[PDB]
């Protein structure tokens, strides 16, 4: 399943490149979606948790299945794309137990709310241009904890 | 199964009338342990789509795993059992497809969040001295939301 | 090599087995002074907490590791032979919680070191029959499991628990 | 290696968020104490600082309480709260990684004071430390301090 | 010479907690002495005790007793034990720095008299050494009598 997970998350990736702004638009429509449910303040703990190494394995799943209600009822195919992708790594840091895209899971989420594309654009620019795999993970994860605690910070 | 957590409710219920007060302020550690989780909005979102009509499932459990994990790291006996008493109520919830199981729940947290335990008093009073049982959910369920409607009119929600 | 540690350990612990059954009243002599030894090292209210937790479905690792190394120093400064083994067996039962991540032995462990601190001997003993005699292992367990359980409960209706 | 050097400099840039409000940051610290007790670390941090007081260092007690930190961490929601555990967290990881005894001692001493409700010894302490020049030589009258102001406390009720 | 008198003074401190309750203080040390048995330190203690009877201080086998009594005070939960374990351990530090033979015998005999149930004894000696005004001749008869105490029991 990981396997399949991984095929599906980058060719959505590519979708994204192929055009950037719209995607961005929906993921800030998928967030704002997400925060109508009252899955927001789980995401911040998840992510608290996360920084900490402690995965949130019920959070996880309330964000899964809320993204796919999202998928269910979105008239936007981009809308609906945006979902699925947040929900495959969503699916992804469950499966694999992995904190580091539990923290850019939950990062992307925060910063989408925040308003900072900017940064979500260089992350996606970091996970796809950088071969090693792993260590833009790591980089991108960097990134996204330093700009949500700028965001924190104001 | 659900003969079964109707079995452990309401013998859990025999505790609470046991000594109403410290448990209603169990109940209230419980909330306080959900809101802290980041629970409280899943629940006021799961109240309003029960009052128009609407189960929403992953909410509830999102809300019984929280309280199984609130009754895992709780050291109070009095705080493990009420999680456990909101936790079957929950199950019941989910199991039944009852809305008035959903929109109890969800007011009750509600009401206990916003310090009405009176209210909670009454509204486990009808449901235990009633002798029917649906007409007491029903009873309990229409006290339940007019209070939070005053909750809502006197603070926020 | 992880299944391969796990079969280790059980093997290991069907040894202490045999030779506590050669004599059980000493061995089980034996496992009251390894949780006396354990609660003057302050690691009661851990097993406690552990204990709670696992009856809830969680499993507290740092709790069970801390089990683990303070029964290592019980080993290390244990005069007896028998202290030691005894010692050993419940850390051979911690590592096995701890590798297959069991809740079932977690509180079978929490509750055998409560039964123990309780003076529930007799108990002990009968979970040991449930553990030696009944073919299926995977039943033996869940039925040891449950009369532990319900040994525990009594004890703190009695006595309490902390 | 350079990472005692790095839990250093973490720990005193906390330190200077502890300067910047003594009063909520003590009362993060009995919220995480209380935390600790609550998760059963409680007589583990007292065998710890007699152990200590004799020159033994409970190796396995120091792990055991970071861990129970970093997880107060991970479901602490309050940030205070959270920074007041990474504190005691990069104190003992720093008594575990040095080998300091008097760290390990000011460690549980600090845990048994908040407990105890001696407030004031823990901002005299952070005083100590953050003030005098020789953080080596502060820290023995830090300790000493913490041991007099535990052994009054066993006077008076218990531990 | 300040360390000595410092271990005096924390030693006659220690005097007055033991007069407080003597016989829960005999208990502590017979529990501290049994745990020096299972540390593997009471052979140890004899060959000091036969070697100081002849004249000769065996320095390794006080400071393995020093070493091993403040491993018992780190171990110890009970705190009387503790206790009893450091005065053993100052009496110990005592006859290591002034070299003193009645010290080294004095704490041999009393390990080996707690370990065979001789308590008396010990309150008898401690009894001496805190009533009588001049110390040195309460060091000496109490030495006496722990000797001979020991002797009688090495008989039996």
């Amino acid at each position: 399943k990981i396997e399949e997970l991984l095929k599906k998350a980058k060719e959505m990736l590519k979708k994204y490149a192929s055009n950037i702004d719209k995607f961005i638009a929906a993921l800030r429509r998928v967030v704002q979606a997400l925060y109508d449910a009252g899955a927001y303040q789980v995401v911040i703990r998840m992510y608290q948790a996360a920084l900490a190494g402690q995965i949130d394995r019920e959070h996880l799943r309330f964000l899964i299945e809320t993204l796919q209600r999202i998928m269910a009822n979105a008239p936007s195919e981009m809308t609906r794309m945006a979902a699925l992708l947040l929900r495959l790594l969503a699916l992804l840091a469950l499966l694999t137990g992995d904190l580091l895209l539990v923290i850019l899971l939950a990062a992307m989420i925060i910063l989408l709310f925040a308003g900072y594309g900017e940064v979500v654009v260089k992350i996606f620019k970091i996970i796809r241009e950088m071969p090693d795999k792993e260590e833009a993970l790591k980089k991108a994860v960097e990134l996204a904890i330093k700009m949500v605690e700028e965001f924190r910070k104001k």
